[PDB]
């Protein structure tokens, strides 16, 4: 994968495993557009799903990709050094496109800077609760101890020091969910959930509107 | 169209102007994602050209939308909570879509609370500046004079006076440019641009990528 530090953003291909991305930027002062959570799909199927974890839009962050048709068609959309005179949104088309329209070959996303950052854990209470400063990042997961609220954040030593503050609980380290999603990271009442879904193994894929579903014969 | 003030969106058809919704909305602390200029097209024109002078992504402020293909169907999309299990963004593939893959009937915005505003012109150096803090729109129109940098933002009043501040300038009025574009406002070598476009009168629309021309004949 390629690091474009100065112009903060990552060119990497789509089979790149989430921690293998964190572990390239360790040391930077740059972060992707998700957390130290290692999940089925890599990066390319975290943009299929349309992010994981985050408190906000996703789709922005993903400022081009490369993916390859259901039926061998290659397509570029959207990019940083060469691009058209824009319009016609084929990366937020394929971002949270859940596989429907095929797989991203290659990603390019957008990386924000951070001086400082914290990956924490505390008891969970039901609901998100609604944090100051808000985290780049919020999941809850059972580890059959009880519910886990997980938060993680970075950028000013002093925003994140304040965010420890106001979220207390304790360190956590990069986790790896794939042993408990072996069937895939799919929908259902499982044992992991952020603000947009609650994901089940093998759990089902989110139905397509009709007109997803027409697209996608031609593309 | 309709103002759900609490819920802070408006439901507005296609043909809505842009400034009558500036006075639907004026004096109630919520903004729209444009500025007080009158372009063609109203609402519709707007979303399918994928927005007017933002500084900030335009497509993440459009919530929903209705459109008509042009073999006939009408497809709605997205909904604030409630259309599908969020993916299948059928809202951002026809945001900048330019009426390639038809028209919008309905479009579902979000607005912004805002206690303050400004919007102020000032003569135009020849490029954009970076501002601090940066305006939510900015654009550059000739007039007889010349040139002229125009700016628009909102939010809290401290926010405001400060770019009023910065930016210098004088105070502008609400525009009403149809009678510049009455053929269209298309791409070109005209005297409007920001910082996506440059518009002309009659000006053509840009070139789709393959894609997009392929999945237009279906959907």
């Amino acid at each position: 994968m390629e690091v474009h530090a100065a112009d903060q953003y990552l060119v990497a291909p789509g089979e790149a495993d989430l921690l293998e991305v964190h572990a390239r930027l360790a040391g930077t002062g740059l972060f992707p557009p998700f957390p130290p959570v290692e999940l089925p799909g890599g990066v390319g199927g975290l943009v299929a799903r349309g992010g994981f974890a985050q408190t906000f839009f996703f789709p922005a962050e993903v400022l081009g990709l490369t993916f390859r048709t259901p039926k061998g068609r290659r397509v570029r959309a959207g990019g940083v050094v060469v691009k058209n005179v824009q319009g016609y949104d084929l990366v937020r088309l394929f971002v949270g496109s859940f596989g429907l329209l095929g797989r991203a070959e290659e990603v390019v996303l957008r990386l924000r800077p951070g001086r400082a950052q914290a990956f924490l854990r505390r008891p969970f209470s039901g609901s998100f609760p609604r944090l100051v400063p808000t985290p780049r990042f919020l999941f809850a997961l059972e580890d059959e101890e009880g519910p886990w609220l997980y938060a993680y954040h970075f950028g000013h030593p002093k925003e994140v020091e304040r965010f420890r503050e106001a979220f207390g609980g304790e360190e956590a380290r990069p986790l790896d969910l794939r042993p408990r999603f072996p069937r895939g990271l799919g929908l259902g009442e499982g044992p992991l959930w952020d603000l947009r879904f609650r994901y089940q193994d093998g759990g089902a894929s989110p139905p397509p509107p009709p007109a997803f579903l027409r697209l996608a014969r031609v593309l």
